[PDB]
């Protein structure tokens, strides 16, 4: 077996009307019901992803200065200027220089003087924010399939399915993320999950989300210095690509993988069927007594959650996975587990355990004594 | 007719305790129901408002200048001062002037100037943010009304309608906008729907949300310009209202519209409704087989979906609209129909038809291929 | 009695399947339900938390400066130099000076300054976000108990309850905060609810969320100025703690009980269970003829709506408060009741009604004429 049965008190059944049904449909597994009569149905979830996100502020990471110039005055001769200081592509500075009979002036005393440089940006990275129209689940009917398409605006569809005719689904989100506090950097073909204030106050230059040109950049100075000014002369020099820099900023960051353009996460659904009066098989599972094998230590999701792969090596399967989670001492702590009603439907074959621990030191743990497994785990 | 009937999978009636509903309420649209030997009942939400949205910042349009004010010292005198400098109704500027015989210095140098000028909005323009407490469905129950208020935080009322007693209705927001990252933009008496970081960075003068003074504007200097100053007197311009500039670059932007201090949105709710054990009536209807008719061409709604308004001229209403979704191809999408059970109640009169169409070229098709409606659309 | 027992349309009994029920958990209340021959069951919200917010921004309120250090050159010497302006624990000003025969120099003119100093922070106050990983609710079912907890992230949860085994139970928050918009501000021992912006803008030296070393403050010049340059030293002074300006500026924010680290909130859920099909216990009230005694005046919560504490001295208890929410006129207002079938368990014993008024001026009214409560409100 490859799917899991929905218990009996996942149904309802009524007089007159519909019979309704709930179902979780987490990456990775398979849920199926059945009517009486009627061809068996798996659900599955095959992909979340969000589709064009749109960008929120672009940062440039490497400049490069040309075409420097700079207008110097003598004593008396007031402010200097310069065309440029027009022109939103220049970063310019403003301050005083000595002059004097060296460098052409009568009089000895502080000049004005401006200096210019072209800013060019060479790479950038962007921030990009997912939007309710950028999120697309992706469930699978199968009969025994359709292919129907969940987004948070459009939660509900209606698919005719032979033997049941028309039935409803409606789903909504279940375990994701808070994409009005988590933004998506990119830099090159790579992403990372980041908290948008930390995005906000980067110290580079920027143009807000919506810019075409990419050459006005607002806080130039945060990669530009300017030398202290010779008497009609002045340099002005810049960091290198910050790339690297980034980089470490990022160490701990969510990596998150593209596909071009798009991004793929782990996403998790609620789904609510409705369909003709109906006399469905709930499926109840006994508890499995044998030994488990870790498979996957555990390991923090993209959502604040966390994953443990196990393999069952005993007996009995299709079996209830005996699952647990307890503090520092040994009090049990009900709720928590993500895979609720986690079952093995077969033997040496891998299964992802989702739960969301408390703060602190827990123990998660998994089967029975013989051979039990005892987790390890501390949060935040 | 003029309501569309339940699905009869959208309800059901308990062996013992009550009968669930289930009934999706857009603008424009009646959902009815009727129980065995009880009264008809007809639903409709009639408005979805905000009422007073809080003010997030205040920006300055348009300010005039005056007072001009300046004090300037010759060499070794030390730096100028000015009492307005501590008057944050003032806008100041410090630097360098050149000083000599001609203007009543004794040495010819580099000596200290500060100019001040009073800073005062003539316009200005806010934006505000929509949060729960401001949020309002108006719903009306009609037997054969009573109209309920529904809000995020109070989204459960219970009605007492003859013939069935008391009913629970439960509803909740289907389709609309994030007010976490839309942000209502207001000038004078139109509003816009803009995102709140774009607004966050315009670069003019502003004043925190719960500023009730409305004088001691922050950045007054992006609409302020100190001209070079002179030896004892200095000009100080200012760039004039920014109205139409705004105005320029608002231009894509949603426009919402106002009712004196509240905005009125296209809403959508979700509701279950509870009741007495009861068999209620559902309602299948046949594939409309005639020719539809475009009354209004593809439209975007104000919350990233589409709208397109037909007329079926066809016989057999009530009957269902054939509706489907394709990609640049020919494959059919499921999912992305808001409209779900799209049904023209009757001949000679318009239907609103929401849906999300994916990103890219797609194809909204209506009606059966005699005189089958192709409506080509782009997205993003 | 303690306990509030659901109405006969809060379950549904399926032909086959399960029976599923909905109940609504606020503070301070006891839900209770019983299926035929089994052990009656009580439902009820014990506490909602925020565990371990973590930062968001961390402000300076109170800074001291020490090791004041200037460099002065006199006229053609060009630009002075510190190597603290490398050091970000310090804050430096560039600027001129005077300088001539009394201070060491052979020409009078303006010398250029610099003068650092070292910006300590001795006390601070931090702005902490609540994600959907910080939020807790602790849910007590009592058969005649177990203590589950419930998560934004972790929703659902099975429970063996004797008498009917596994009971299924998924509850989501109903009446809360706005995380996203509302921020945590925590000076010492004390925290308060406040707008993110507001927040975001304040005129203080900070550093950002995930900084550990609090050493390199941001703007330190919002409180530091510094003295007009004598000829080759120059005075920076601090503004002294802002803690009591803080407060001022809290005059009107809600303010948040914690407990050492976490934070308590007022909770309010909406759950649904799911166990085998069992035909339950419904529960009518009659309304309540006696005369009602205020013990607290309506109050805000924290969440934006109101609670009016009340005690039943008439009789017939148990029975249904009447209540109503009404206008400027006498139009009375349905819907805007949180605490919906508000009910006395007995006589004598203070009862929490929650509601969310319109904004403007309304009434409250609580029970009948002989009596009757008549309580006057304001919103907004
Ligand atoms: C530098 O001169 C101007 C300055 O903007 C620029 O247009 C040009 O491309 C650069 N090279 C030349 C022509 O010197
Ligand atoms: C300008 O002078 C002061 C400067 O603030 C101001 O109070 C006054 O209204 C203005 N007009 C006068 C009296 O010159
Ligand atoms: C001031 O001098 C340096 C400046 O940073 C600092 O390290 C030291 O602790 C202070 N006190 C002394 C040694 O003068
Ligand atoms: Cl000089």
């Amino acid at each position: 077996m490859r799917c899991i049965g929905i218990s009996n008190r996942d149904f309802v059944e009524g007089v007159s009307g519909g019979s309704w049904v709930d179902i979780v449909l987490e990456h990775g597994s398979c849920v199926t019901t059945m009517a009486k009569n009627k061809p068996t149905l798996d659900f599955e979830l095959i992909k979340t992803e969000a589709k064009q996100p749109a960008t929120l502020r672009k940062y440039c990471i490497e400049a490069k200065l040309t075409n420097t110039t700079t207008e110097s005055r003598c004593p008396t001769q007031g402010e200097p200027t310069l065309n440029e200081e027009q022109d939103k592509r220049f970063v310019c500075k403003h301050s005083m220089v000595d002059r004097g009979w060296g460098n052409g002036c009568g009089l000895f005393g502080k000049g004005g003087i401006v200096t210019c440089a072209m800013f060019t940006c060479k790479k950038n990275m962007e921030g990009k924010i997912v939007q309710p129209e950028n999120l697309e689940y992706t469930v699978v009917i199968t009969p025994h399939g359709k292919e129907v398409k969940i987004t948070p605006q459009s939660s509900i569809t209606e698919a005719e399915l032979t033997g049941y005719g028309t039935v409803t689904m409606e789903c909504s989100p279940r375990t994701g993320l808070d994409f009005n506090e988590m933004v998506l950097l990119q830099m090159k073909d790579k992403a990372w999950l980041v908290h948008r204030q930390w995005f906000l106050d980067l110290p580079l230059p920027w143009l807000p989300g919506a810019d075409t040109q990419g050459s006005n950049w607002i806080q130039k100075e945060t990669l530009v210095t300017f030398k202290n000014p010779h008497a009609k002369k002045q340099d002005v020099v810049v960091l290198g690509s910050q790339e690297g820099a980034m980089h470490t900023a990022l160490t701990g960051a969510t990596e998150i993988q593209m596909s071009s353009g798009n991004l793929l996460f782990t996403g998790h659904l609620k789904c609510r069927l409705r369909m003709d009066k109906l006399q469905l098989k709930g499926m109840s599972y006994s508890m499995c007594t044998g030994k488990f094998k870790v498979v996957k230590e555990i390991a923090e999701t993209q959502h604040g959650t966390i994953v443990i792969r196990v393999q069952y090596e005993g007996d009995g399967s299709p079996c209830k996975i005996p699952f647990e989670i307890m503090d520092l001492e040994k009090r049990h702590v009900l709720g928590r587990l993500i895979t609720v009603n986690p079952i093995v439907t077969e033997k040496d074959s891998p299964v992802n355990i989702e739960a969301e621990p408390p703060f602190g030191d827990s123990y998660i743990i998994i089967g029975v004594e013989p051979g039990q497994l005892k987790l390890n785990w501390f949060k935040k």
